[PDB]
């Protein structure tokens, strides 16, 4: 009697342009698709209803669905029409046709109470609304296309159709991981409507034996909930303690997040991440610069209160000049103990090239166990304005041309700067992996000290409340001109499908 | 459907002198108390001998909450009448002949009354039980020091889970305790001889998918089974790889393992570990000493292979000289980016000592966020035997003085290297938590290519067969002494109720 809808749908609810599909074959989708309304435990088989136009808009070859029972929604079509259309296949059955979704209702009670087991409303916008209206509907199988396509055809508005984009309830219980066919990223969920071996055990377990994200999503399947749940673990169990900016902090020790690289990108969507800022300074590390106005120059101001004539003569450099970070990440990367002057010099040639080793290495000997980089310089850490907070990052090759990377983060600024992180160092293993013909497959973080400041928790709270959208693509432009890690520019990648919630403003600790 | 429990030190002594053999284990009897209370109006009945009743303090006599049957022909249920005054709520003392009896009485007078029936010694009782075939579980807490006993529990097939020499298999192994300076853990053996439904058809289509490490073990509590799963994970899970060395390799990247330090000591027991090479060659690195015979010389032949004059030379490096490590670990602590000659120099206040910093920091500044240690020099890799595997770590202290230590390990030999890199930053842990008036709280292991050598896998597989055993305690002698970090030595430590398996032979890949 409960009916389900199935469903894909771009951010803007667009379902279909010129009685087809918008976007090029999705396979997943399709398997997906066919799974869920085949599959069932009996000589109970599913129903599938559908409007005239969505059967039309099925190729000859799948029409109709195998294994279900079809209901065609028309006043026009006549169900001879479609038996002359193509020869009934013996064991399958013979499709039906109704003159509106309450009427395909009542056919399935009448002729096929014992028959079917259950039913799939499966489009078009005609279908979708009316079974939407009679609030017959207790599950949507959504699947979110993260790009938009042009469309003619929308699946309604419904309560709940913040799960798209940003603006009886149909609230999210499941939110599978991000998948990709064809350079467009999606994902799957799906809503609900709302509105004695043991027993010896048990005594022992019994003496021996709060904040969640989303807690109504019971399959947790997106990577980003290892964020979101992070940001919970250490507000429930992280221990108050004061530090070096006078502001409070919540902190743990010792954490670990891992994000899939070849599906999808780990741009997180619970807040909108500076893509901008991200780029550019990983291209300004690449360079070994230090002059922080170059960055600033361009609207990234991440560093421009930590290199302030203020903050330079705090950390005894009343030498250096405002911008100048000193030896800091990139100038240890690329002339690792090369001796410092400013800002302003040409260091070529001096000091370790780690990230051109990391590389030769990659394309040479990708067995090859000790592709490590680092920026913790013991002997530098007094000239930088900084300690590096990432630190360290190791590169990986399997079997299969695939590279993953480990970053180690000594301090983690959760709120702010983790996000960030994520997106900087799963960049920089897509920029090497292409450089090195390989596979990007992996990022993982490790952390040390992981902590949340105080005055981050109230809008941390509120980022826990919204459901993470489908990650995008990154896509790297002119592949064919881009040979070395230097030949990168700022112009050379394209996000696509990046449709995360609002900013939250959140005050840097310097 | 009998059960025993029991404390047991490793060679089954249970009683000296008509008590217990030990110092008092809080967590022991809480552990009792629980395990013979928890349960309708149905209670439990604790079944003893005389002498164990005799040796129970009056005011914990009879056990609360628990029908009490004393097995005595001396001994009179009137004698127990006028003994102590009797609380209404709570049954009266029975006595009984024999094991057997009890039996029959709980038979005959309590068929409903209670639900689990508890031996509770002594050896008599013990004894008796076991003949009986009546007892279904064993309770057994395992005291890992031996104590003077008189008195022991039986001989049983399955007491390899003790020390090393119907069947009672462990179901159960607890993390370690400790109470008064003595290590215990708890094991239980067995005698033996629509919302789910809306997710379910979307997760069978997700999932389109092998060594076990004693897979009869239900509660895998023992902090050893993350070793065990590690290699068990790796053999399984893992890719098959070339190396440096020739061998095979099956590899994993990205590894977590974490250790508390506040109870016990993590010297993996399925195994034994060599402790005179962790603690020797730990005191080695303290010193910044890159002789290789210094270790050689106290039979810690660890580095030998590696400081040959035919491994130096396939490194480039004629003008060592054998047993010269280069500018290796612990000359990157105490002397980090001085200038190498050999391993004969003074090289007293050249470079950073990383070493000293970290423990200033920790006395005077402790929720500081860049204590760290690195021994990954890029500048100085060249001239090092090997580049070192375990490469940096981290300190942290929270609100409570409880220090905890990260690890990051490059490369990971699982079979060989791995039980020692535990033992060692451990160690570390507590050594400078002594010196900084802290108490240990955790090792943190980061793990980065993590792998098992192919002419491991026979022998880990053996591994894997052996139930853990308690870890032991590592005490430090003569605090009052040891004030800095240089001051320990090879005999201010104490290792308590160690008892591994047997040593299993595995060769070091050169
Ligand atoms: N991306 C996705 O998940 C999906 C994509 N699609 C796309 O959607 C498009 C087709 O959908 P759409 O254009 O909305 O057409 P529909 O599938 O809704 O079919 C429209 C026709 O069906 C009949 N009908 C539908 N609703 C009613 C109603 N309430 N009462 C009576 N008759 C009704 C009428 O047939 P008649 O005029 O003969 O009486 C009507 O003209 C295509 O572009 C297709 O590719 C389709 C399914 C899902
Ligand atoms: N570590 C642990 O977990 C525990 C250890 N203990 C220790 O054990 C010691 C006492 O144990 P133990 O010496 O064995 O004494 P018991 O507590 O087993 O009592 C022995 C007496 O019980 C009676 N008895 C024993 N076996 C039988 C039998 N088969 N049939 C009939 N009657 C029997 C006899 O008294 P009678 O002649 O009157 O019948 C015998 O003298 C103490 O040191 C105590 O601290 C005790 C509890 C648990
Ligand atoms: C990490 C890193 C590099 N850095 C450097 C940097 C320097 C000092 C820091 N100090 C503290 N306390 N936390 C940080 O995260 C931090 C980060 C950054 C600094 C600022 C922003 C920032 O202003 N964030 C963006 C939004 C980014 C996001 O969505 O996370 C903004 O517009 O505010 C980002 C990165
Ligand atoms: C890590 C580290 C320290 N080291 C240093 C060290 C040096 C080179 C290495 N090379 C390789 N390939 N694997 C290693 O584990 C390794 C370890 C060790 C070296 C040897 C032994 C050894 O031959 N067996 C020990 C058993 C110790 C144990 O139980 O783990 C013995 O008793 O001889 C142990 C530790
Ligand atoms: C190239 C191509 N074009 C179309 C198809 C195809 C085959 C069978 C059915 C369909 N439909 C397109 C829209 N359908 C659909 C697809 N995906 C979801 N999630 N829900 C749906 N209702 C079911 C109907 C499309 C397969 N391959
Ligand atoms: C100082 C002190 N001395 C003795 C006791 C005490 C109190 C009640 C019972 C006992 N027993 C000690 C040994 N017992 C026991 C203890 N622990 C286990 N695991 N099994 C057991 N059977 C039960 C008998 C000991 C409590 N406190
Ligand atoms: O890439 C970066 C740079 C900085 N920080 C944060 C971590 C801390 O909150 C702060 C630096 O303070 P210390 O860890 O140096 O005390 O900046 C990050 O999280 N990521
Ligand atoms: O403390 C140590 C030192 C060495 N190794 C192992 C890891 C590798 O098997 C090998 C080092 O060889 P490369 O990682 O340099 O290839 O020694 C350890 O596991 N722990």
């Amino acid at each position: 009697k409960p009916v389900c809808l199935v469903v894909a749908m771009t951010p803007k609810r667009g379902i279909g342009i010129n009685n087809g599909l918008p976007w090029p074959h999705l396979t997943t989708d399709f398997k997906h698709f066919s799974r869920v309304t085949k599959t069932t435990p009996a000589s109970r088989f599913n129903a599938v209803v559908m409007g005239r136009k969505t059967w039309e808009s099925m190729p000859r070859k799948f029409r109709p669905l195998v294994d279900r029972l079809n209901i065609v929604v028309s006043s026009s079509l006549k169900e001879e029409d479609i038996a002359a259309e193509k020869p009934q296949a013996e064991g399958q059955q013979r499709v039906r046709v109704c003159a509106s979704l309450p009427a395909a209702l009542s056919l399935l009670e009448e002729e096929y109470k014992d028959s079917v087991d259950q039913i799939f409303v499966v489009g078009g916008a005609g279908l979708y609304e009316a079974a939407l209206s009679l609030g017959v509907a207790s599950h949507l199988y959504i699947t979110r296309v993260a790009r938009e396509f042009p469309c003619d055809v929308f699946f309604p508005a419904f309560p709940g159709d913040d799960i798209l984009s940003n603006k009886a309830t149909y609230r999210p219980i499941f939110i599978s991981k991000t998948f990709s066919d064809n350079g467009v990223p999606y994902d799957f969920v799906v809503l609900e409507k709302r509105r004695s071996s043991a027993a010896a055990i048990a005594p022992v377990l019994a003496w021996m034996d709060l904040i969640r994200a989303v807690p109504h999503v019971h399959f947790r399947g997106h990577e980003e909930f290892q964020y979101l749940d992070l940001i919970a673990d250490i507000i429930n169990n992280g221990r108050t303690m004061d530090d070096r900016t006078g502001v409070g902090v919540i902190s743990k020790f010792g954490c670990t997040m891992r994000y899939s690289l070849d599906q999808a990108f780990p741009l997180l969507t619970t807040k909108r991440v500076f893509w901008k800022g991200v780029l550019e300074e990983l291209l300004w590390f690449i360079r070994g610069d230090t002059n922080a106005n170059h960055l600033s120059e361009k609207g990234v101001k991440i560093w421009d209160k930590n290199v302030t004539r203020e903050f330079l003569d705090s950390r005894n450099l009343p030498h250096r000049e405002v911008g100048d970070i000193g030896p800091g990440y990139g100038f240890q990367w690329r002339h690792f103990g090369a001796a410092y002057k400013d800002m302003h010099t040409d260091y070529t040639g001096q000091g370790v090239d780690q990230l051109k080793n990391v590389i030769q290495m990659l394309r040479t000997n990708p067995t090859d166990r000790r592709m490590l980089m680092t920026a913790w310089n013991p002997a530098a850490l007094d000239e930088m304005a900084l300690p590096p907070c990432h630190l360290l990052c190791q590169f990986y090759v399997n079997d299969q041309k695939e590279l993953s990377c480990i970053m180690y983060q000594r301090s983690c600024d959760v709120g702010l700067g983790v996000p960030f992180n994520i997106a900087s160092y799963s960049l920089l293993t897509l920029m090497v992996a292409h450089v090195c013909n390989l596979k990007p497959k992996e990022f993982i973080h490790f952390m040390g000290n992981t902590h949340v400041y105080t005055n981050h928790v109230e809008a941390l709270k509120e980022q826990l409340r919204r459901e993470p959208r489908p990650f995008p693509i990154v896509n790297i432009l002119n592949k064919e001109r881009i040979k070395e890690i230097d030949d990168f520019t700022a112009e050379d990648f394209e996000v696509v499908g990046y449709v995360p919630h609002g900013r939250i403003q959140m005050e840097m600790a310097v």
